[PDB]
């Protein structure tokens, strides 16, 4: 019981604890081609880097780096692309990555300026009749709609591949109201915003890996997919609570380093999977 764990830790406050174990148990693999010289401007972060042994490579003779990694959940059959906030000059590899990879949704759980900062580059149109271009990978970005809610929105975009001619309709899941300073007040809407994204069949199998990002793309993006995969897991095994989210955390950060930076991210992915399973119990 999870809960009962959730309790006992919040009882004896020992959430920064139990999260250092966590950062030490965690995985360590080689980032060779992140850290080239070459690629210096293709990552936000100096202390973020993507495992050589499951980045995304761009479809591309030049340079096939780009700042992301494959997430594969082996047994909850889930698989996630996390990556980076586009930079001013990555959102054509950002684009050519999601058409390569032939991902159906993409997942922002950040704002393009938060803390009077900017935290990623403005990689989608915002008005209809104005749509975007990627000269360098040769794609065409165009917003056909978008549905303003109250703690996110849902934005229909076209990306079309200017070379074959071929297109794409891309959803667009963003979450805007993650505040600027710590963990949201209860997971109520972070977890309805889970379940439009799964409803879209953003991420189903018939479909690419989602791709999520944040600012790092390991932090919030990292609390989205931990709860998803649990979720998912209780509703696989017979023993609903025989998952436990420290095994699976880590095991999603064999894929990508720093996944849920914070104690608090960890005890929000807790109550979001606690909340969240009173529901897709039934
Ligand atoms: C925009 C916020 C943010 C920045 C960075 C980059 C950062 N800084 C630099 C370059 O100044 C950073 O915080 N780096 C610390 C290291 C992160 C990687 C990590 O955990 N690495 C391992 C080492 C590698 S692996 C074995 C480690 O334990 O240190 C990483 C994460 C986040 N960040 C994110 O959610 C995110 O965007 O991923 C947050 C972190 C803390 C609290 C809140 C947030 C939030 O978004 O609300």
């Amino acid at each position: 019981e999870m809960e009962k764990e959730f309790e006992q830790i919040d009882k004896s406050g020992s959430w920064a604890a139990i999260y250092q174990d966590i950062r030490h148990e965690a995985s360590d693999f080689p980032c060779r081609v992140a850290k080239l010289p070459k690629n210096k401007n293709r990552n936000r972060y100096r202390d973020v880097s993507p495992f050589d042994h499951s980045r995304i490579k761009l479809h591309q003779e030049d340079n096939d780096y780009i700042n992301a990694s494959l997430i594969k959940m082996e047994e909850a059959q889930r698989s996630y692309i996390l990556t980076q906030g586009p930079l001013p000059n990555t959102c054509g590899h950002f684009w050519e990555m999601v058409w390569e990879q032939k991902s159906r949704g993409v997942v922002m759980l950040n704002r393009v300026m938060e803390k009077g900062s900017l935290k990623c580059a403005q990689y989608w149109p915002q008005k209809e009749e104005k749509e975007m271009i990627f000269e360098d990978t040769n794609l065409k970005l165009t917003l056909i709609s978008e549905d303003i809610k109250s703690y996110y929105t849902v934005r229909q975009l076209e990306l079309e591949n200017l070379t074959t001619q071929e297109t794409r309709e891309i959803l667009h899941f963003h979450y805007t109201t993650w505040p600027d300073f710590g963990v949201p007040e209860s997971p109520a809407s972070f977890l309805n915003f889970l379940f439009k994204v799964r409803e879209s069949g953003s991420l189903s199998p018939e479909h690419g890996p989602v791709v999520v990002h944040c600012s790092a793309g390991i932090g919030r993006s990292g609390t989205f997919c931990l709860a998803d995969t649990c979720l998912l897991l209780m509703d696989k095994r017979k023993d609903p609570s025989s998952v436990d989210i420290k095994k699976v955390l880590l095991e999603m950060r064999k894929f990508r380093m720093g996944l849920i930076q914070t104690a608090d991210q960890l005890r929000f992915s807790y109550l979001a999977v606690i909340e969240g399973a009173k529901f897709i119990m039934g």
